């Protein structure tokens, strides 16, 4: 109603103050954190590294994050509710399914899928009683026939608990308006999703049409535009080609349309990962040292400067997740 | 050299007993069990099936279980050491990989993989101190690249540490003789080896090369029938459709060849299901009752029956896994 689920229990709506809507304290896969910690040095050292790396957005006034990390990217709510703890720092649990779930995953119906996400969110994770606060769903190209069951149990969960779907929309073929066909099939609200990864393409026309129909947009990889590595072919498929100030700028369009109540925006980081390739996570840290801090250091100043008014800024920041995250069947 | 590591810790060879070499507590995926546990009812109902199970293959004469659940399968050390000790059967665990490994596995390099497999046998699974006693690898058809970085770290984790490798093949495959040759690359010792599912096809001049060469051959899925099941798709996919009796038949046709120290006899049993379509676990049950105790129940009578002796029955139940199991440089 008025309160929003985190990894430390409930909080009201005023309490989660300047949010970032999609970041992730770990990419990983299912068991892997707690069969091979090493792989991140130890679980200490990822776990302070995630305390410092939460205690620098705060200083920059960051209050809540979202923690998308669903089953499938090897989501840890213990280790979310400690650094939470150490940090100060509000963080919002995900249920829902990235794009690696193993077979006993693969294998279910909606049916099943959609009891799997409502315990998560009705029940706890796992034994913890750690609920989550927001279903994560993701895509390839034009969705598949299990992307599709997906999002569907995931429509349903939302339906059922009011809780918000955020997606992650990995095509460059207008990935949004299948997700939204599909929604909006099961009657589930434009205003309930979050259209993901949407700063990814440059298609303006594209963004403004979801965004007329109540789509919320999340421009939330902003500084995985990078710049200088053409050296690393593994580092265009993570990264990209375009500025960070190009990504930035489709904030400032979708403002100037009219649009400022219907964008969220984040960074997408990390402070661990291991559902890629071996180091990468040193290069990612080269590239945006800010990590989480890039938002609020680089971003919210840069759109100052092109004229965006405090009062925008705070809207988008502050009220559109506030908005978004308060579980509502309206 | 002499001692076993099991979930509850080190136990002697002479321990073990009538040892099935290949089994499951639970098919499922990584975090699965823990995630979702009402999945199987609750985890408190899979345990006690696992436990009425464990006993009745007691009752039977088993003594130990070589639990090949590995990370990929869901493996959870703790919910198997739970139900060894209420259960009082030895569980030895695995390191290793199957067929469903998540991307933080699958992006992993051999000497990555290496590690993780090392860790699992000398430093313990998770943090729970429990040492894996044996490595699981699988394959499908050809080896994928990626299957024979696994089988080289598994070779690799096998010679620093003297634990003997068991190998899956899919539904009426026969993939010894590519993994062997992966295997024999990295210097191990066939008498390291058990070649799993062996019971899939009736290609006795297959077996019988592989046991010559002194690799053990896993007669490992020996009720797994789907009979009568016709109309299921996913059934008969799983379970094939020869019978019980046939696979049992290639035990005798090896002893009769001279090879019985060559064999591994096992029912690749569990007692919840994941992996798979749903409720494939009620018809599985439906079919094998028995459940573990399949093999000293059915397949010992069975193979007495045709003539072989006593001796011979307790050298592959008792002798063969102890020397398999017992860890050897
Ligand atoms: C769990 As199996 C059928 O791969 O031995
Ligand atoms: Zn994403
Ligand atoms: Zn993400
Ligand atoms: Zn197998
Ligand atoms: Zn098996």
């Amino acid at each position: 109603g008025d309160r929003i689920n985190t990894v430390r229990g409930p909080i009201t709506i005023s309490e989660a103050g300047f949010t970032l809507t999609h970041e992730h304290i770990c990419g990983s896969s299912a068991g892997f954190l707690r069969a091979w910690p090493e792989f991140f040095g130890s679980r200490k050292a990822l776990a302070e590294k995630a305390v410092r790396g939460l205690r620098r957005a705060r200083a920059a006034g960051v209050r809540t994050i979202v923690d998308v990390s669903t089953f499938d990217l090897g989501r840890d709510v213990s280790l979310l509710a400690e650094v939470s703890r150490a940090a100060d720092v509000h963080i919002v649990a995900a249920t829902g399914l990235w794009l690696d779930p193993p077979l006993s995953i693969r294998l279910r119906s909606v049916e099943e899928l959609t009891q799997f996400f409502l315990r998560e969110i009705q029940y706890g994770i796992e034994d913890t009683g750690i609920r989550a606060g927001i279903i994560k769903v993701a895509i390839t190209g034009k969705v598949t026939p299990f992307q599709e069951l997906v999002l569907r149990a995931a429509a349903r969960a939302s339906l059922a608990t009011g809780v918000p779907v955020i997606t992650h929309t990995a095509a460059s073929q207008r990935g949004g308006e299948q997700q939204a066909a599909i929604f909006e099939s099961e009657g589930l609200s434009p205003s309930r999703v979050c259209i993901g990864h949407s700063d990814e393409t440059d298609d303006l026309s594209y963004l403004t049409a979801l965004a007329a129909r109540g789509y919320l947009i999340g421009l939330d990889r902003i500084p995985h535009s990078a710049i200088g590595l053409e050296d690393n072919a593994s580092a265009t498929a993570l990264l990209g080609s375009r500025s960070w100030q190009t990504r930035a700028l489709l904030i400032k369009a979708l403002i100037d349309q009219g649009y400022m109540k219907q964008i969220l925006v984040s960074n997408d980081w990390l402070f661990g990962i291991s559902s890629y390739v071996t180091n990468i996570m040193d290069v990612m840290d080269s590239v945006n040292p800010d990590g989480m801090a890039f938002i609020p250091l680089r971003v919210i100043p840069f759109l100052r400067e092109k004229g965006i008014p405090q009062e925008t800024l705070a809207g988008i920041t502050v009220t559109n997740p506030a908005r978004f995250l308060s579980p509502t069947l309206r």
